[PDB]
């Protein structure tokens, strides 16, 4: 139901083979994405039907570089805006159309949009797409979107129908019936944000986004703040309420969580409950995070210890990659809060900053880890390691923060021939890829299952070493590995023992 959303922009895929099954696998069935939606360079006969069901999306859309003819955004309803493209944009479609028939998006459908709180729209260079230019995009835009901007390129290399004759004002993304604009905003009576039609009868709550069924905050078809148990408020009811003639603090047992535009129990495993009654992946300045009993994360105020960051986190915030300059930081870890990434840079070095390249022997300093908040991506590494000793002690990826905003793991490039982690028990989001790893395997013989935690996650995988080959080899789980499974060759490498252990070797 509830997934989260990626940030790669218009970098192109690793694996674009691979493209369809991240998606399939990150959105399937998924209604409400918190952060960013991102589709870019999908193939003109791509399968999108597991994206019919997006109804939110907290930050941006971005539609690029895309040659599928027909994207089904059919529920969207609502982009927040909490995060723009270029800082500026809620909803971006770029590039479509090609330099028998031509590839292309042709037209929207987004039957369902109703609603932008902030951020304007683009739809740009895109010689293939229409009726872009026949939406009331001041309607859409809500009362308090400052950025009520849409940019249209209307040099179509296309001829296309006009609007479906049942379009009111001929507004609409497509040529069906079912393709016409609804209006909430320029069409409401009183001068309120949010109304299903012309009469002040037809006034949304205040509490509602996007409009309602009725003036109650449990006919909102969407909150425009938060939804508890179907009722919208604008606020969740305090996690800790007072009393009524001291006003001291007490629980309050209809109290909750603010998670996203919803009020929850508790926040979904792998967030932070933060004590303040809200849900986050990064604790609020001065608050730890406390790890709960049912798999929650809880943030409580602290007088801090110092803590490991990674990369997207605090000084290394504007550092994309582990380099020989700032490996050295992450010395003496459990944890680190942010990401990793390990580039063809961080081994071939810098001479711009005559910085040597990273050596084998500095990844020892990841031996002691056993958590990563983000990602952990790898697209180079010394070929010297055959496998990923380096992190055969890692035992849990969050995955909180994810590379390209997709993967918490991902693999391509290398030399290994297994991947040997040994430890891992755990992956907390986002979805694993490995790639162009021609010599390695013991890929199918971990179950993944046994990592996942949620619905959405998978191994994608491509280009590995070819299991025929290497099975060819003799090489499979030790007959000693619980299931026959492992990571790697040899009894060091079961993900469980049948028997009892000798150090790490499975025995009898």
């Amino acid at each position: 139901q509830v997934c989260t959303g990626t940030d790669m922009k218009l970098r192109l895929p690793a694996s674009p083979e691979t493209h369809l099954d991240m998606l399939r696998h990150l959105y399937q069935g998924c209604q409400v994405v918190q952060g960013n939606l991102e589709l870019t360079y999908l193939p003109t006969n791509a399968s999108l039907s597991f994206l019919q069901d997006i109804q939110e999306v907290q930050g941006y859309v971005l539609i690029a570089h895309n040659q599928v003819r027909q994207v089904p955004l059919q529920r969207l309803r609502i982009v927040r805006g909490t995060q723009l493209f270029e800082d500026n944009y809620a909803l971006a479609v770029l590039d479509n159309g090609d330099p028998a028939s031509p590839g292309g998006l042709r037209e929207l459908q987004l039957r369902s949009l109703t609603e932008i709180l902030k951020g304007g729209v683009l739809i740009q260079r895109n010689p293939q797409l229409c009726y872009q230019d026949t939406i009331l995009w001041k309607d859409i835009f809500h009362k308090n979107n400052q950025l009520a901007l849409t940019l249209i390129d209307t040099n179509r290399s296309r001829a296309c129908h006009p609007c479906s004759p049942m379009c009111k004002g001929s507004r609409c993304w497509g040529e069906s019936s079912e393709d016409c604009q609804s209006l909430t905003r320029t069409v409401c009576a009183g001068g309120c944000a949010r109304c299903k039609g012309p009469l002040p009868t037809d006034c949304c709550h205040e509490q509602c986004a996007a409009g309602c069924t009725g003036p109650k905050h449990s006919d909102c078809l969407a909150c425009l703040h938060f939804n508890h148990s179907g009722i919208c408020e604008l606020h969740c009811p305090a996690l800790v309420t007072y009393n009524t003639d001291t006003f001291e603090s007490m629980p309050n047992p209809e109290g909750r969580y603010t998670f996203g535009a919803s009020c929850v129990t508790a926040c979904p495993y792998n967030y932070l409950s933060t004590d303040v009654g809200s849900c986050t992946l990064v604790c609020p300045l001065h608050n730890q995070e406390v790890t709960a009993e049912d798999g929650t994360q809880r943030c409580e105020k602290c007088p801090c210890a110092r803590v490991c960051y990674g990369l997207g986190m605090e000084h290394l915030r504007e550092v994309r990659a582990v380099t020989s300059a700032n490996i050295q930081e992450f010395a003496g870890c459990k944890k680190i809060f942010g990401s990793l990434a390990f580039l063809p840079e961080s081994f071939d070095g810098d001479p711009a900053s005559n910085t040597a390249p990273l050596q084998p022997e500095q990844l020892q300093v990841f031996e002691t880890l056993e958590e990563i908040t983000g990602y952990l991506y790898i697209s180079a590494w010394p070929d010297s390691l055959p496998d990923l000793s380096v992190f055969q002690n890692l035992q849990v990826i969050r995955g909180r923060i994810l590379h390209n905003g997709a993967y918490s793991l991902t693999l391509q490039g290398l030399g290994i021939s297994w991947l040997g982690l040994r430890s891992l028990r755990e992956l907390g989001s986002g979805l694993a890829l490995i790639h162009h790893n021609t010599h390695l395997c013991f890929v199918h013989t971990v179950p993944w299952d046994q990592l996942f935690r949620n619905p959405h996650q998978a191994l994608l995988h491509t280009a590995n070493r070819p299991e025929d080959e290497c099975v060819g080899e003799g090489l499979a789980c030790h007959q000693l590995c619980a299931r026959g499974h492992c990571w790697g060759p040899g009894p060091t490498q079961c993900v469980n023992c049948s028997q009892f252990l000798r150090g790490q070797e499975c025995v009898e």
